[PDB]
């Protein structure tokens, strides 16, 4: 199996889980998710403490086992224990959260000992617990994080306010949970605060550099709004290394080649570089505008990113990224379409001009062009176009109006070109465009469900990454830049984690104890009702009549 | 009725979403061809209102492609222009990545043209079919209040 | 020796659904209608007493 084996390895030598274990319930329970004895972890879960921690941290190993294991069969039980484990482990903090909310929101950021003391919230992180990030107790209290020290019934429209007028804070509106210094650290330092001042700086930034680039881009050598926006592109640069780097040199950087949405960051930064190169260099001015113009495409593409917290509009976003294999293979259907249609045209039809891009054009984009109401029938069509002898070739041929039409087509075939082009935009424009949003519907309906839970996930390591990000905006961000970088040199002379009593982890402990027992008596009374054992019971018990009315059978 | 006034909110998502991906593609256009003619509405014009009426069957492809333009020679920056017949297209724009704007414009037409408008018909038909069942219901409670109120 | 396997997992399938027809909520409807009815007829047997 995975644990004589895994024993030995780590004796012979998740790896710091290893290293701890070698050959008061935290210990059975551990060895009955390793022996892979459900009903023994059942059990010790609920007779033990801390039964939330335990229950994250024992669904964590058990999906890495699973993952680990070479058994397809051992994966899948280690993987259905684990979701069946999970999903009661988020009933009973559901019905904690039902009792006693700031007990349950105190009771998340609970440093638990156990598990490499990490936090509840980042045990179901890495253990992708979907469902227990799911429940509307800890999205509430996301939420509140997300406006900590904010009063998150405060509107939106109040905070964009009290952002754009700073003396804004004093009054009755947005209320909160060196009186004046401390008001003015907690609304700067709101991770909700501080996604609207990155937000605020990108559409500036944006707004910048297409003023650059259509106005103030001069093959003359750079101005100080040039100067300003480099500036700015090697702030964010600096940011999004530290950002990498942060959040081991080599495994953090593997780590973070995931996340796609760096990825389109670091390549559109990438992109910045080579554009500020080619334009810095003489020879390559207009390829480094070019290669600018496609660079703010990517960053206008990672405004969407930015703009994924929505509540409304981010299950929608991760539904929009879902639909590119539909889109995909309506893309190959088109493409084999329009070859074939295009061919047969610029087959049936001659031009004289058969230069190798008019040749590509003619059969590829003005045919793609037809689907969206550019129907050349002036170029196309005999009968619009008026007759000519062109060359020596025996036919007829009527030279086109069209600039890059032709110089003068054949005409022996008119009429099937013209049913070609019937039949092309009956497919392409009639059955592919229908059909894709049959597709299209089917999909969003299917996958929705899936979504939006996703969205829940995602809007959680949001408001962590939001959260490890320093203050400043990134125009002004070299402050907390070159503050960080004292930090590091002030040492070489030389994530919430709110605070909970001592006292009060025992009467957490107590608290949640005694609800889990009550949970766990009410589901027994609830299977005790269930139909199935209600007629278990009755069967033993005509059984059991029968069986001592044999007893008196010889009276 | 009801139910139109409930579609707001997928309409105003994919309004955010054709803003972005329009700023996107017009500034790119607008940067890739440099028309000479700079002023402000000019600029607005092209690089939003011009992209948006795209979607509808607007292709101002003897605006946007050289290979429909005359060529010519306007300022003494070195490039080739090719001066367009259109009215507000600009006084002439350059023509050195011509290609990749009208890779830019299939590009454009396949996204907002196709993903957006059917997407759109996903999400209406879902939240349709999601919402009538309770629209009607508000629907009965709205006609009493009308019958009182008249 | 894939003959042998083949029949053991047969064997262990049909057993396995022998056991879930057995569990099933009709077949033990019918279990204790028969039960029933055979204690009222030894009941009946003992009527006389
Ligand atoms: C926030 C982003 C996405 C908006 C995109 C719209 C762009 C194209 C707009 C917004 C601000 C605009 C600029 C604002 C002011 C001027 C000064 C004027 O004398 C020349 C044009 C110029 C330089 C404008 C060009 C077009 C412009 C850059
Ligand atoms: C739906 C899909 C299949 C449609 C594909 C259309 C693409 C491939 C078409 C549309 C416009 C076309 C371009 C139009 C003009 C030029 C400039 C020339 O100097 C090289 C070829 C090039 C760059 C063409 C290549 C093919 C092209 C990019
Ligand atoms: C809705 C669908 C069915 C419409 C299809 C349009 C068809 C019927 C049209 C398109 C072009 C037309 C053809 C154009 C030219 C010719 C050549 C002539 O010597 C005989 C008539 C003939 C052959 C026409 C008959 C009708 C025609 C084939
Ligand atoms: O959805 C996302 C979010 O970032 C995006 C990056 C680029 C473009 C878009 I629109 C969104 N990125 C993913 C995209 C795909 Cl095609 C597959 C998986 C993921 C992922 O989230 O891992």
């Amino acid at each position: 199996s995975l644990i004589r084996n895994l024993l030995d390895q780590a004796s012979h030598s998740v790896g710091h889980v290893l290293r701890m274990l070698l050959g008061p319930w935290s210990d059975l329970l551990l060895w009955a998710l390793l022996l892979n004895r459900a009903q023994m972890a059942m059990y010790f879960w609920e007779m033990g403490s801390n039964a939330v921690s335990s229950a994250l941290g024992a669904c964590l190993l058990l999906r890495v086992m699973a993952r680990l294991e070479p058994d397809a069969e051992e994966a899948a039980r280690r993987k259905d224990l684990a979701f069946k484990f999970e999903g009661m482990g988020v009933d009973l903090f559901g019905e904690c959260y039902r009792s006693s909310e700031v007990r349950a929101a105190r009771l998340l950021l609970r440093r638990c000992p156990l598990w490499g003391d990490a936090t509840c919230l980042q045990l179901a992180m890495q253990a992708d617990a979907r469902a227990f990030f799911a429940q509307d107790g800890v999205q509430s209290l996301l939420t509140q994080k997300w406006w900590g020290d904010m009063a998150s019934t405060t509107p939106i429209w109040a905070l964009v306010l009290a952002f754009f007028c700073p003396p804004l804070i004093y009054t009755r509106l947005i209320t909160f949970r060196r009186r004046c210094l401390r008001r003015w650290f907690h609304f700067w330092g709101a991770p909700v605060t501080i996604f609207m001042g990155n937000v605020v700086s990108y559409l500036l930034f944006l707004l910048l550099f297409s003023r650059v680039l259509l106005v103030d881009f001069q093959p003359a050598p750079p101005g100080s709004l040039e100067l300003l926006l480099y500036f700015w592109a090697f702030t964010l640069l600096c940011e999004e290394l530290r950002q990498g780097l942060s959040g081991s040199l080599s495994q953090r950087l593997r780590l973070y080649l995931a996340d796609s949405w760096n990825q389109c960051d670091l390549v559109a930064l990438t992109c910045f570089l080579l554009g500020v190169g080619c334009r810095l260099t003489p020879g390559l001015y207009h390829l480094g505008r070019t290669v600018l113009c496609i660079d703010f495409m990517v960053f206008t593409v990672r405004l969407l990113h930015i703009f994924t917290v929505n509540k409304q509009l981010g299950p929608k976003i991760v539904i929009v990224s879902k639909m590119m294999k539909d889109v995909f293979f309506f893309l190959f259907f088109l493409g084999v379409w329009l070859v074939a249609y295009g061919v047969a045209t610029e087959g049936l039809l001659r031009p004289r001009d058969s230069d190798f891009p008019s040749i590509l054009r003619r059969v590829f984009y003005r045919p793609y062009l037809q689907i969206f109401g550019q129907i050349p029938q002036e170029d196309m069509d005999v009968a619009l176009m008026e007759h000519s002898n062109c060359s020596s070739e025996p036919g007829f041929w009527a030279h086109p109006p069209g600039a890059q039409a032709g110089t003068c087509v054949s005409q022996y075939a008119n009429w099937l070109v013209v049913l070609l082009l019937v039949i092309f935009l009956l497919v392409a424009n009639i059955l592919l465009v229908n059909l894709l949003i049959a597709m299209f519907s089917y999909t969003f309906g299917k996958v929705q469900g899936n979504s939006d839970l996703y969205w829940k996930a995602q809007r959680y390591r949001l408001i962590r990454e939001f959260h490890s990000r320093p203050a400043l905006a990134p125009p002004f961000i070299v402050i907390s830049h070159l503050r960080l970088l004292l930090r590091q040199l002030c040492r070489r002379p030389r994530h919430f984690r709110v605070y909970l009593s001592k006292e009060a982890e025992r009467k957490l402990l107590t608290w949640e104890s005694v609800h889990k027992e009550n949970f766990l008596l009410a589901r027994a009374r609830d299977k005790r009702e269930s139909d199935s054992e209600r007629l278990k019971r009755t069967s033993q018990k005509v059984d059991l009549a029968l069986k001592q009315l044999g007893h008196i059978r010889e009276y």
